[PDB]
């Protein structure tokens, strides 16, 4: 068992210039491979699951060239739906980027594949999109727990009538619509009830017009899709710094800033993410926008009590920040932390009490009262990439902190803990 031990970060400062969108690289990926054309695609982020997406294009038969740094990748598109027999097994590690949307495209004409995954990957459910690409005509068979992959996928989606479950994953209704487009027939897409982490759903048609293809989109509640379209090339297309990543350098300025400036990301961005600001804003500190960074700047910090459904995964740092506020935090509305890398509303209440919080674990909610001061606690990570980083900002305080395994930030940013570094100062 690997761990660091951050020692005390007097204050933030400074600049960093943020690693690619994890969100658009996997969705910019499949896109591509899709197409008809060359792809080039630049910021690419380069980390587990891009990797994973990487490896399964590659064995699909998609030829690519990298960078040497591999934020540069030039994709040769194949001109239609990707294709494997003879059940070869896809290894996605945990990446739902990969897993929901390669499960819903090779649906796609006939296939013989295989997708799988690390361990807690067989734990995420899968359930509404299967059920949803069932109706469309996809033959899927669950090879061990009902629900949840490993899905040996047979092909078969033609289109039609689709409903699909929301309250769980935008992903489901993700891979529907990227899927969709080429089917040989018309598809309606229609919205059982909720549709949580609903700006997912906006990154996703975003990076479809981007490649060429629109639907109609009536209210979120229903989607109307005109099959037997193509994907083509958009030349060269720049991916968005990854606002989910920069959370975690603003809020470190909301705390112990000093100004903090990430650039990648601004006001254009197409990333849910970003809103994570008006949520520093509303707590207290100083933010500024522009058209390519965003800026965190030291103010106060006061307790907030918000529905996060919007902001899933940078809620998570609010979580942290919530330590060093003024009065309880309570983050609401975010059920299906539980059903993501780890239960991350188990995870958090647990490994936040370690340091001093007195914490309410609701069943979706969290309540957290800060300590007078914070102890030292080895952090537990549970291979979950944003508890390393949510726990790192337990440093920006008198005590250090052990984080447990912490090249699990490599699911999406493998260079997480020299960024941290690169704006701690002494003074
Ligand atoms: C969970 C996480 O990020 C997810 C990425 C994502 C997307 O479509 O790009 C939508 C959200 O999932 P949901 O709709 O289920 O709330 C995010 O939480 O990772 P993932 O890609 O493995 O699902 C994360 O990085 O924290």
């Amino acid at each position: 068992m690997e761990s660091l031990t951050l020692q005390p970060i007097a204050r933030v400062d400074g600049t960093i210039n943020l690693p690619g969108s994890k969100s658009v690289s996997n969705r910019a990926l499949l896109l591509a491979a899709l197409a008809h054309g060359k792809t080039v695609l630049t910021n690419l982020l380069d980390s587990d699951d891009v990797r994973h997406m990487l490896n399964a294009l590659t064995a699909l038969g998609v030829s690519y060239t990298l960078s040497a740094d591999r934020t540069r990748c030039e994709i040769i598109g194949n001109g239609g739906p990707l294709h494997a027999e003879g059940a070869l097994e896809l290894f996605l590690g945990n990446a739902g980027t990969a897993m929901r949307p390669l499960a819903a495209a090779l649906c796609l004409g006939s296939n013989d594949i295989v997708l799988t995954g690390e361990p807690r990957m067989k734990e995420r459910p899968i359930g509404h999109l299967v059920d949803a690409l069932r109706l469309g005509g996809a033959k899927i068979t669950y090879l061990e727990q009902e629900n949840y992959p490993p899905l040996r996928l047979q092909g078969g989606f033609t289109g039609g009538n689709v409903d699909v479950d929301g309250s769980v994953s935008s992903q489901f209704l993700t891979a529907l619509l990227m899927t969709a487009p080429l089917a040989p027939e018309d598809t309606v897409i229609r919205i059982k009830g909720d549709l949580v982490s609903k700006p997912y759903i906006d990154i996703t048609l975003n990076l479809m017009k981007t490649f060429g293809v629109e639907i109609e989109n009536q209210h979120y509640q229903q989607f109307v899709v005109k099959g037997g379209q193509s994907y083509q090339s958009p030349g060269t297309y720049l991916v968005e710094g990854d606002a989910s990543s920069a959370s975690y350098f603003l809020a470190a300025a909301a705390i112990k800033g000093g100004t903090v400036k990430v650039t990648g990301i601004g006001r254009n961005s197409m990333q849910g993410d970003i809103r994570f600001a008006d949520v520093l804003e509303k707590m207290g500190a100083t933010i500024c926008w522009g058209d390519d960074y965003i800026s965190c700047t030291r103010g106060e910090l006061n307790a907030i009590d918000m529905d996060m459904n919007h902001i899933p995964a940078a809620a998570m740092t609010i979580a942290t920040a919530a330590l060093f506020a003024k009065g309880t935090t309570t983050l609401r509305n975010i059920y299906n932390w539980r059903v993501k890398e780890t239960d991350r509303l188990f995870a958090m209440a647990t490994e936040l009490r370690k340091v001093g919080a007195e914490v309410e674990e609701g069943h979706d909610y969290i309540r957290i009262t800060p300590p007078e001061k914070l102890n030292f606690a080895e952090i537990a990570t549970y291979n979950d990439h944003r508890m390393a980083m949510c726990f790192s900002l337990v440093a920006l305080s008198d005590t250090p902190v052990t984080i447990l395994d912490p090249k699990c930030t490599a699911k999406t940013f493998p260079d997480y803990f020299e960024q941290l570094a690169r704006i701690s100062q002494a003074a």
